[PDB]
């Protein structure tokens, strides 16, 4: 007959005075200690229901999908997206854009040989690039974004960009900076008080500007596509979308609008770049801290693939250890600890509580990923979390870094293909070194809000034999 219980709110400030200084996620984990897995927190002026643990998350996202499949806002980027694009769309717009983005990504490769080939080709470009560096120290963030960006680029814009291209590097810089600012301490505070803080200067202004600058670059590329469009042969997703615009042009309410074009494309480009690159960033940081694991990965590569033939997706079933190491890098690095917010789309009863239409819901994915019933010592990096006694791969229903249900990550198969191919192709050709001894490597994220973002680091890729 009411919302889940939770800390007693003030007017105006919500549960501000009961929050933890270290961030939203910490705040919610202390609430979970007292209230259990289903609780309400007032983030400024509104109630947000928190769902923790795989059972509650799955009960909401899979058994009540008719109710929990709506998308809430992220205060820091809503002023830009405004419900346009597949990530932030709702209702019929999401239905159309979801169907479209999934389907046309497949058209042009996703989950087919074509994208595997694109990934393998891109890994060969990376390797050639790392060879040219001749064991120099770099922060590899730029290359990890470039390779993941070039995969989604080949599908969306019909092309890849060269690693040396400054205009490309500029977009990458903007995705990196924006993800950090969104995840910053200011970005968390903005989630609570955006109604008041938007009137003043701050990072929300910088994120909107960055986004608009990415939007412009995407505008120019859309114009180029418009000029050269061949209706009998679309080259990529922009062309296919442009064809949908025309087919539907007599309907003033068509979802295939120009704002959806720019913002859906931006959504895909952003998500297709920054999620996988950040994961890899933690992977190599993790490798540096646990060189024994890197070594054991390389032994497997030697034995299953050898030193020269390039890794392919068919290699996965025969490399349980590397696959365990990648699962554990995903579990540990916990990209979106609170997922992306949802919002129930009708009155729903959940475990005896009534959750009104339009209440926001955070599914704390992190609580599934750190569940001590599924992972012993969930705070430590340990690939044994994903292996049985025999050394065979052990998958678990608690492994939900892409979430579940109707809004489940639509790039899951791509991201898994990229993580395996890029991780193994790099390790087959190179070992890693850095100036910081493994004992002294700090894994503490540089930001932790919407995104968990690893700290910067230097690394060397040393060629084998
Ligand atoms: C390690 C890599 C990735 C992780 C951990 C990840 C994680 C997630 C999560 C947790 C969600 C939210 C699902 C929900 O709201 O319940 C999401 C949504 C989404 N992701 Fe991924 N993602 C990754 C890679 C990708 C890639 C490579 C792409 C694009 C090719 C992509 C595109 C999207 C899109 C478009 C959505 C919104 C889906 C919708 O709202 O219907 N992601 N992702
Ligand atoms: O009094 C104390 C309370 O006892 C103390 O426990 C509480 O501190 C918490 C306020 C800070 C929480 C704010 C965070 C919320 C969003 C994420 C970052 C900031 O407020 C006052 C701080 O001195
Ligand atoms: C709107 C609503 O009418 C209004 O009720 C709401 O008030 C915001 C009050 C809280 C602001 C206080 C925060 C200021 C910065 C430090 C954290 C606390 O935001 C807007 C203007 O107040
Ligand atoms: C799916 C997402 C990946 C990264 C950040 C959070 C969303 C974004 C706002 C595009």
């Amino acid at each position: 007959g009411k919302l889940p219980p939770g800390p007693r709110p003030l007017p105006l400030l919500g549960n501000l005075l009961q929050m933890d200084r270290r961030g939203l996620l910490k705040s919610f984990l202390r609430f979970r200690e007292k209230y259990g897995d289903v609780f309400t927190v007032h983030l400024g002026p509104r109630p947000v229901v928190m769902l923790c643990g795989v059972e509650a998350i799955r009960e909401a996202l899979v058994d009540k999908a008719e109710a929990f499949s709506g998308r809430g806002k992220i205060a820091m980027v809503d002023p830009f997206f405004r419900g346009y694009g597949v990530i932030f769309a709702n209702g019929n717009r999401w239905k159309v854009l979801r169907r479209f983005s999934v389907t046309t990504m497949r058209d042009f490769g996703m989950g087919k040989r074509s994208v595997e080939e694109r990934i393998q080709e891109e890994a060969q470009c990376l390797i050639e690039e790392l060879r040219k560096s001749k064991g120099a120290l770099m922060d590899p963030t730029f290359l990890f974004q470039s390779i993941t960006a070039n995969i989604i680029c080949s599908i969306v814009f019909g092309k890849r960009f060269h690693y040396q291209d400054q205009e490309f590097l500029k977009m990458l810089n903007l995705f990196y900076q924006t993800f950090s600012l969104i995840s910053s301490v200011f970005g968390q505070l903005f989630e609570l008080f955006s109604g008041f803080l938007k009137h003043f200067p701050g990072a929300h202004r910088q994120v909107y500007k960055n986004l608009q600058e990415i939007n412009a670059w995407i505008g120019h590329s859309v114009e180029k596509h418009r000029e050269t469009l061949d209706p009998s042969a679309p080259r990529d997703l922009i062309d296919t979308y442009l064809l949908h615009m025309e087919k539907e042009k007599s309907n003033a309410h068509s979802e295939f609008s120009h704002q959806n074009l720019n913002l859906n494309t931006l959504s895909l480009f952003f998500a297709g770049t920054e999620t996988t690159s950040t994961t890899l960033r933690y992977g190599f940081l993790l490798m540096l801290k646990y060189p024994h694991v890197a070594e054991r990965v390389y032994r497997e590569i030697e034995q299953v693939i050898g030193p020269h033939r390039p890794p392919e997706l068919h290699d996965r079933a025969k490399m349980p250890y590397t696959e365990a190491v990648i699962y554990e890098i995903q579990r540990f690095s916990d990209l979106l600890p609170m997922g992306v917010p949802h919002i129930v789309t009708q009155h729903t009863s959940f475990r005896g509580y009534i959750i009104p239409k339009d209440t926001e819901v955070f599914l704390i994915l992190s609580t599934a990923l750190h569940d001590p019933h599924y992972f012993e010592k969930p705070d430590a990096f340990n690939p044994d979390h994903f292996l049985d006694a025999n050394g065979a791969l052990k998958k678990t229903e608690a492994f939900i870094p892409f979430s579940l249900g109707k809004r489940i990550c639509l790039g899951e198969g791509i991201a898994r293909a990229e993580l395996f191919l890029f991780f193994t192709t790099i390790l087959q050709n190179f070992s890693m070194a850095s100036p910081v001894a493994p004992e002294d490597i700090d894994l503490t994220p540089q930001e932790c809000g919407v995104g968990k973002i690893p700290p910067t680091y230097q690394i060397r890729f040393l060629p084998r034999h």
